[PDB]
């Protein structure tokens, strides 16, 4: 589609992060509010997520259980929050400064940008030893994806690129994207395209894997835009932080 509509959310002050479940759920972290959001598929009313006292919270994750990831940036840690729960659980990460990003892979582990850390770190579902990724040279990174094979891809924000790293290898690669200016978001879809919001350009540009080639995106009217989600049938949902709203376009 080249067409894009504005979903239905209020009350949004600046949304930061976006992801969507298997039933089309869409969650927002409304980053100026302290909250999270969500609206199920077709509804036009958000209901907010019973998370307690974040702080400008950055990314959010969703696992094909439900369970809601939230990176509580101004809290220095990473909380979750099962379907269907009023109580959520903070993760034993520590040494956090201001995570942005979270990615939760097919295995339950969680990745999460350790924006004033420079590095990346992961947990296993259920461990509390946390492990550094063999990332080198980042610099703020700011979004995390992880795709089927667990490859991990991070946009290095103050480095302009994106950078992407196999499951057990010590090697970076650097993605071609083109004329980035401080990435943001990242997602990775079942085909394995890299889709990046490029901040600093006002715009969103994906890249088929293995392609040279990026393209952007037929989003209109953009302002800074924040996080990058897709879903099974190929719909790229943007939060527009600049102008306070949630974009989706179909594929
Ligand atoms: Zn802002
Ligand atoms: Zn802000
Ligand atoms: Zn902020
Ligand atoms: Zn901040
Ligand atoms: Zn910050
Ligand atoms: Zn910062
Ligand atoms: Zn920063
Ligand atoms: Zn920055
Ligand atoms: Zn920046
Ligand atoms: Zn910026
Ligand atoms: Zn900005
Ligand atoms: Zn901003």
């Amino acid at each position: 589609s080249n067409t894009q509509t504005v979903l239905p959310f209020t009350g949004l002050n600046t949304p930061s992060g976006v992801a969507v479940d298997s039933a089309g759920t869409v969650y927002v972290t409304d980053h100026g509010n302290n909250r999270v959001v969500k609206l199920a598929a077709g509804s036009n009313t958000q209901t907010v997520l019973p998370f307690t006292g974040l702080n400008t919270p950055s990314g959010v994750a969703v696992d094909s259980a439900g369970t809601v990831y939230v990176t509580d940036h101004g809290n220095n840690r990473v909380v979750k929050l099962a379907a269907g729960s009023n109580t959520q659980t903070v993760l034993p990460f520590t040494g956090l400064n201001t995570p942005s990003g979270v990615a939760v892979d097919s295995a339950g582990t969680v990745y999460v940008t350790d924006h004033g850390n420079n590095r990346v770190v992961k947990l296993a579902a259920g461990s509390n030893t946390q492990t550094v990724l063999p990332f080198t040279g980042l610099n703020t990174p700011s979004g995390v994806a992880v795709d089927s094979a667990g490859t991990v891809y991070v946009t290095d924000h103050g480095n302009n690129r994106v950078v992407k790293l196999a499951a057990g290898s010590n090697t970076q690669t650097v993605l071609p994207f083109t004329g980035l200016n401080t990435p943001s978001g990242v997602a990775v879809d079942s085909a394995g395209t890299v889709y990046v919001t490029d901040h600093g350009n006002n715009r969103v540009v994906k890249l088929a894997a293995g392609s040279n080639t990026q393209t952007v995106l037929p989003f209109t009217g953009l302002n800074t835009p924040s996080g990058v989600a897709v879903d099974s049938a190929g719909t790229v949902y943007v939060t527009d932080h600049g102008n306070n709203r949630v974009v989706k376009l179909a594929a």
